């Protein structure tokens, strides 16, 4: 079940946005959202995908454990921030692809597609090459699937190791607080153009008091000046119901 | 640890305040770690509520804390703290020093585990004598400074005697700020203000995971007076900053 909430709306409005988001407290039972439509297309993941590639990189061994160094080799990277030895939760926080690229080569087409497969992921899609099928390949997924996968995994409930999910979960924390936990990531697949954007995404979940939130947030983005508001409305939203 | 050496330049922080106290920090890539005070860094004090770190991990092993979404249920009764009476979560629980949930995890633990379990960690003097539900409040626990980043070097490496599943999920549970480049694990205690001339001891120990190094920590000082309290962070939390590790 999934609930239209018109009142969401105005912080799109507001900011000119065209983009969904979808809240869901305690389980994917019921969730709310300001675009029924929108909350179930689908669109290219970017760099939320490092949330299953970590997972599987670590079921398949291909990631040792949780204290792993991902080893730069000195050559150019596409960003600075990427240009240095990173652990598991650095590459997820600055989303180091070539990291990430390097983790998907060694995991494999046949490996991928059939975690993506057990994880329900999107269309689990993998075509346009091994190291950027969610960069700018045919994978999709929905804000809707997004917080699905989300709550298995916080449940450890996905196709993969207890500990590999924990593991995942730590690594994904950006905010702290006394009464609250967020995991999150976000994932940005470019510019396009004005008649084709880009997506930007932000996803995760707040564990408040003894209650969770799944969440997951997506806007067309054709101006990388507008890439803040993928974290400003959501977290208005969640800042207007309580939540954080 | 590999070594350990005496850098008397962070006293400031402590004069600063008129504060007794001591400071160690360890960089984990070499094994080296620094204090301002050396014989206070092998001091053993009572734990107080840093003992929360290995009573979750103990409550977890034993089964006595089913698993990471364990709700510890108020029942109603009054608490010491209006803090404490609700439903609480372990890193809840954690995050308000709920000591009367720490207490029914360690009944339930039992004399003969929870003995075991800190002889396993080698943890303090493993004194566990002044009743099961209150060694570590007011009991003959004690514990130095050096002894709490060894404990917790072995935590984040998984090496204590506890699946590794459990040692993950006391991490996650004692996260205090997360940020890109670092993420602070930490755990304060305060075992009371005792009087003038027998201070109380105030805590805070953890760890910072920041890029590939990670630092481990344990600060405590003499406390007679709750209104000193936060400088058990602050303290603390300067050095660190003027270190380059955090702010």
């Amino acid at each position: 079940s999934i609930t239209e909430n018109t009142s969401w709306n105005k912080e799109f409005s507001a900011e000119a946005v065209n983009g969904v988001f979808v809240l869901c407290k305690s389980s994917s039972k019921s969730c709310a959202t300001n675009d029924l439509a929108r909350a179930s297309k689908e669109y290219l993941p970017a760099s939320t995908f490092c949330i299953p590639n970590a997972i599987i990189g670590l079921e398949t061994g291909v990631i040792k454990n949780e204290h792993q160094v991902f080893k730069w080799d000195g050559k150019p990277r596409a960003m600075k921030q990427w240009e240095r030895d990173l652990t598991l939760r650095g590459a997820i926080q600055v989303s180091a692809v070539p990291v990430f690229q390097q983790i998907a080569r060694e995991v494999g087409e046949v490996r991928m597609q059939k975690y993506l497969k057990k994880f329900s992921y999107g269309n689990q899609n993998i075509s346009g090459g091994i190291d950027k099928f969610w960069l700018e390949g045919q994978l999709r997924i929905s804000a809707v699937n997004q917080v699905e996968f989300l709550e298995s995994l916080y449940l450890n409930k996905l196709s993969a190791s207890k500990e590999n999910q924990l593991i995942v979960k730590e690594a994904l924390v950006t905010e702290a607080a006394p009464e609250y936990l967020v995991h999150s990531k976000t994932g940005f697949s470019g510019v396009g153009t004005e008649s084709n954007p880009g997506v930007a995404w932000w996803v995760g979940w707040v564990e408040k008091e003894t209650e969770v939130y799944f969440f997951a947030f997506n806007m067309d983005i054709d101006n990388e000046s507008k890439l803040p508001l993928r974290k400003s409305i959501p977290t208005k939203i969640m800042e207007s119901e309580g939540i954080i």
